[PDB]
């Protein structure tokens, strides 16, 4: 969704610490390789964008959800989120557990 | 821009540690204020979205740029970005300097 779309009521920023750029690439390939095809149609899911940090040390997911309730019901409470967590944890080169920050959009600036 | 817009070549995620929700509001108000309208016209600027962490302790800016040079030079060499940085660093309630992570979008999971 557009970053400022009013439907975005809840965001998670998840950082995965990795051992370098080869693992960054493998982790994004894994995350977008079909393991989470099921999430796409879940109610309230808007997007998950995986980024490689320029310094090679982390993959960062910016995830948009319609609301915290939708995230909790349709993601956190579905055992498939634990299967997805297991899959992403399986990759050689992941150096520690992912770190999450939960937040809500409060203001934006777009080009004129 | 949409999170998977192909023009987004570079993202900065900047986290400002703050002492509580009153400060989260003052910081977003300052950052989205009005005298800061010049950013909207910077070449290569795509968006800045400010978020309040649900726990009250941080404001997070997810910023989209066409390239690292648009952020570093088109924005960062402009004297106005030094003025903005000083205003944000002098706000009461800040608990430490902002921390930035720089990254490149590499994949996205979206609904059909």
């Amino acid at each position: 969704a557009e970053v400022n779309d009013p439907r975005v009521g809840f965001v998670a920023v998840v950082t995965f610490p990795v051992d370098g750029p080869a693992t960054q690439h493998k982790l994004v390939e894994l995350a977008t390789g079909g393991v989470q095809e099921w999430i796409r149609e879940v109610p309230g899911f808007l997007s998950a964008t995986y980024h490689a940090s320029t310094d090679g040390t982390a993959v960062v997911n910016y995830a948009q959800w319609e609301s915290e309730q939708a995230y909790r019901v349709n993601f956190g409470a579905d055992p498939r989120s634990a299967e997805l967590r297991e899959a992403l944890s399986s990759l050689p080169g992941l150096m520690g557990p992912p770190k999450a920050v939960f937040m809500t959009p409060r203001g934006a600036i777009l080009p004129s």
